[PDB]
């Protein structure tokens, strides 16, 4: 068989949305194949978004706190405040993660980007690795998460044509990539495809249906989707320091779409 | 003599951040200008958007994010703190978000402000949805007439946020924030100000950082705004709302949404 360890970011303050109701059909079909389930509802838990040095359990390490080096000392030496730690013991666990947020400001919601702030600490996310000739951290297809793969489920109000490749918001999957490139591939997930819904505030049943059909095959083919080829910063793709793109790799092109493969 | 509200977000006060805030404030000052902050993380910034904020009970069956900000907007019941933001926007001619790039994106806290200021009937869901018009937004809106900037200090290189830089180009990563967060409700967009490098600032950057944004500051009014185009006035096909197709012919992306 082969019981998967998934584990759902979820961002919604309200447990009857739409939202709501997708993650409730999605724990419930994991469960019934087979797999093991952690949620962690960040609205239900009173998530702390503000990452501050009330996080870091200790004084700061030079003159005054600084959000990087007092992260790195607060990790190394196991200070760091205990909804932090309960969160990266989730990701070790975790063979699978999945977000799963309404799209506010084309963007998470701030308390999932809280989430981010505060778990991705300095030696767990970032941070992490040499800096040397030919390398350059520990990211980008590398890091604590290589082998677990990671997924978005992101409801839109806007219309799926308004997030065309020529469509006035931006095409969907630009608009998403500080976040699958920038915070899932970055700390070394392989990053399947979103799965993103459209005029979701006029949502209906007949609707939900359909949502609820897409999702379903989605989480049936968590382990066979093919994962978005980003291409990995330090196996030569990329000259190091500069990190810029190889000259005869996508020759004479530039801008997000030159680091697929 | 302008009206210039900062909204700031930073836990530290004797970070390299609040050294350049202070010396944003006290520059605008020594000019003549009026300001006002919005230290957020002084304020004790709520950054959930919840039913707490609407002042009211459900206006259906269960709370909606969406709908149940058209009616606290509507019928004056917000929550204080978002009304008196509010008021500071409208307040302003010129609005700058100043803040450290944390995971390519505003800190968490900042968003949060975004989230929970930008109500429906304020910075969206204002107008008519039809064939030639499709919502007051995008170059449009309740801040036409002001101006926008962001300041934002990075740890990466300037080469890593280059065209062809891992990170993503430096204007393609802010995108959703120029275009999606300050031009959607009608802000007049000033190029970005972006530091490099930070972490290892020592008195030589920071003195550069300081020219640089003195010189920014000194022309808050002068700059040209970052070209977008506006969404009811010609360019886009409505409702589809895709960019029409004599125009950045044969081109697609985030590119085609700039004159
Ligand atoms: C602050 C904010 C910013 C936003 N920014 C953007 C943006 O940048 N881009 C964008 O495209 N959109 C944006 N939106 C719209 C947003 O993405 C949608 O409102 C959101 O995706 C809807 O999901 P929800 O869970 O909140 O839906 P809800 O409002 O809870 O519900 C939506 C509909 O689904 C129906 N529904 C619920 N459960 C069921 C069911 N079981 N069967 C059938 N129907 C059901 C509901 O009755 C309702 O009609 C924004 C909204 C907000 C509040
Ligand atoms: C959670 C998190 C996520 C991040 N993600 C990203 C990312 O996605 N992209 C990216 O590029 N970067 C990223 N970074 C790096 C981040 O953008 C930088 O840490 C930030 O811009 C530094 O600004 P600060 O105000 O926090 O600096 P501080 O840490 O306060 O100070 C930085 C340096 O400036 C010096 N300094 C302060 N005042 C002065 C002065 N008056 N004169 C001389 N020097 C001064 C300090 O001594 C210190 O060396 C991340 C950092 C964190 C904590
Ligand atoms: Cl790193
Ligand atoms: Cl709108
Ligand atoms: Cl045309």
């Amino acid at each position: 068989f082969q019981s998967m360890k998934v584990l759902l970011i979820y961002a919604h303050p309200e447990p009857r949305s739409l939202n709501g109701a997708l993650k409730n059909f999605a724990i419930r079909h994991l469960q019934q194949a087979g797999h093991e389930v952690q949620v962690s509802d960040l609205y239900a838990m009173r998530w702390k978004a503000g990452y501050d040095a009330d996080d870091s359990g200790a004084p700061p390490v030079g003159e005054f706190w600084r959000p990087t080096l007092d992260s790195k000392q607060a990790f190394a030496q196991g200070t760091q405040s205990a909804d932090i730690v309960a969160e990266q013991e989730k990701l070790l666990w975790a063979d699978t993660v999945i977000f799963q947020f309404p799209l506010w400001w084309f963007s998470m919601p701030a308390i999932m980007k809280g989430w981010i702030d505060r778990v991705y600490a300095w030696g767990f996310a970032y941070g992490v690795g040499e800096h040397s000739d030919r390398h350059w951290g520990d990211r980008y297809g590398e890091g604590t998460f290589v082998g677990k793969r990671a997924m978005l489920i992101v409801t839109a109000g806007g219309w799926a044509e308004h997030y065309s490749p020529r469509g006035i918001n931006g095409p969907i999957d630009d608009i998403l990539f500080p976040i699958q490139h920038g915070m899932l591939f970055y700390p070394g997930f392989e990053v399947l495809p979103p799965l993103v819904f459209y005029r979701t505030d006029k949502t209906d049943a007949g609707q939900f249906a359909d949502q609820c059909a897409a999702l379903a095959e989605r989480l049936d083919t968590l382990w066979q989707t093919e994962p978005i080829p980003f291409r990995r910063q330090n196996h030569g793709d990329y000259l190091i320091p500069s990190l810029t793109l190889r000259p005869e790799l996508a020759p004479g092109q530039s801008g997000l779409a030159v680091h697929l493969a």
